[PDB]
């Protein structure tokens, strides 16, 4: 799930200098899968 | 499952002086969780 994360978080971005949206994009992955109405679906399109 | 609903509802405020209010906030949290949309990731943030 770590792994998958870190790669979506590339994926959305090439690049984040702050050490506190990075922490929460990445936490924000595996509820967003896990409770339905995960963003993955807009960040595809 | 009744015990995390008192810790959610302890967590979300800290006390609640009212025999309707506090009832219907604790049976909320199972069907917000089983219905997958649950209001817990905005209590989160």
């Amino acid at each position: 799930m770590v792994a998958f994360g870190v790669a979506r978080q590339g994926i959305l971005r090439q690049n984040e200098q702050r050490w506190r949206w990075i922490f929460r994009s990445v936490i924000y992955e595996p509820y967003l899968a896990m409770f339905g109405q995960v963003p993955s679906d807009v960040d595809s399109t």
